[PDB]
């Protein structure tokens, strides 16, 4: 009995920025969701997401990055949450060995962006508790940082709510019936209609576009993140410990430095297992790999947050084929906008995904360039 504008499908981190920003233009705006966002069950959780802006992985995404930044400044004055923290990011890696190193100076170069260019003792001169090697080199972003991407989840939702969006939690969408001039959802709490949708389930995206005649490879990855007792006097980002992704021989590694006394929190980014989003086993340590995969690089790198385990996290990434997102109109159906297949690397972009996704859903068209996330591109299989 209540026809919307808009219906969002998973209300998560892509999810609630649309919602904002859909909500923010007046927009009758249905948000609907599994669970109660946000929540430990997705993508989002673990309190911290970094923030890089030189960006490697294609030119698209470094204007997708700054936008995102200004988006994320103007959140900070919107909520009372804490949204952002300048930490600055370091990238480091062996010289010459590193494609994700030489691509982010490669960008930064080509996108005029404020960088420093340290290698070697210089590494761990700056920053006492990093020990790498003196064939290391490292580009830092000073402006650069981190998101808590929980914070950003629920503000966004608290704002999208006070300008009328409504949310309906703890309800699974089980199905959907699209027309040419309407979309439908079936779910155990009933049944929905709006003009537009906008499907944005993160790993449940793998198994519920089928039930929208779409057959995208997305396989979701169990990835975990481990909280350790650090050294303060190294580690704090009152001491100005950066956040850091980095490239070794084995693999990439991310982390936080430790934010009032919490500790470092660490990840690794290259594995994970591969899972289904409704069997994953959500406990930390259940697997040797958990926590031996990130000592292994602490007692190498940054031997003084190497102490207790305190905690830790199970988190999901959703793989495509090409690493790269899916944001585009359903092929068949211009009412239907998908967002998926985030490749764990998309929390930093969700403010201005939703920005695109809001755009997308209102007039088919977005002002962003978003050609290399194109729903039909080969690459994708
Ligand atoms: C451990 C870890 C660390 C990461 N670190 C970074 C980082 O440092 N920087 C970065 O940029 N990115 C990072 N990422 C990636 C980033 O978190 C994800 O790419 C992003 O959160 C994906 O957002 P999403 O909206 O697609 O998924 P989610 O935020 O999980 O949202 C999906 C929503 O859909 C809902 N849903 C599912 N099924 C249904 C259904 N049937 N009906 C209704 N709702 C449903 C879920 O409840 C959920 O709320 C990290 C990811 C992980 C796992
Ligand atoms: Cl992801």
């Amino acid at each position: 009995s209540t026809h919307f504008d808009v219906i969002v499908v998973g209300a998560g981190s892509m999810g609630m920025a649309a919602g904002y920003q859909l909500a923010k233009q007046g927009v009758k705006t249905l948000l609907v969701d599994a669970f109660d966002p946000p929540h430990t069950n997705g993508s989002h959780h673990g309190d911290t997401r970094i923030i890089r802006h030189a960006y490697g992985e294609g030119r698209e995404y470094v204007p997708l990055a700054l936008r995102s930044q200004e988006l994320w400044y103007e959140l900070e004055k919107e909520t009372h949450h804490k949204i952002f923290t300048k930490t600055g990011v370091l990238v480091f890696g062996p010289k010459g060995e590193s494609a994700f190193v030489a691509e982010t100076m490669e960008a930064a170069k080509e996108h005029s962006l404020t960088v420093d260019l340290l290698e070697g003792d210089e590494i761990n001169k700056r920053w006492p508790g990093i020990t790498v090697p003196e064939n290391y080199n490292a580009i830092f972003e000073p402006n650069s940082g981190v998101l808590f991407s929980e914070n950003c989840i629920r503000a966004y939702r608290e704002l999208a709510e006070a300008r009328g969006a409504k949310v309906l939690t703890h309800t699974r969408v089980e199905d959907f019936d699209i027309s040419p001039d309407s979309v439908k959802i079936e779910t155990a709490n009933g049944s929905y209609t709006a003009d537009k949708l906008i499907v944005s389930m993160g790993a449940w995206n793998s198994k519920l576009l089928s039930k929208l005649n779409l057959d995208i490879p997305l396989q979701p990855y169990r990835q975990v993140v481990g909280f350790f007792e650090s050294d303060e006097s190294k580690y704090s980002n009152d001491i100005d410990f950066p956040g850091f992704m980095v490239e070794v021989p084995n693999g990439i590694y991310y982390g936080f430095p430790s934010f009032g006394g919490c500790g470092l929190r660490l990840g690794y980014h290259t594995f994970g297992q591969k899972i289904d989003p409704d069997t994953i086993n959500r406990e930390f340590g259940v697997y040797p790999e958990d926590e031996s995969n990130l000592r292994a690089f602490l007692e190498e790198y940054m031997p003084g947050a190497n102490g207790e385990l305190k905690r830790g996290a199970v988190c999901m990434y959703t793989k495509t084929l090409d690493e790269h997102f899916i944001i585009d109109l359903h092929p068949e159906h211009s009412n239907v906008v998908i967002a998926a297949g985030f490749s764990g690397h998309g929390f930093k972009f969700s403010s201005g995904v939703g920005e695109v996704l809001s755009q997308l859903a209102l007039t088919g068209k977005t002002e962003h360039d978003i050609s290399i996330f194109s729903i039909n591109r080969p690459a994708l299989k």
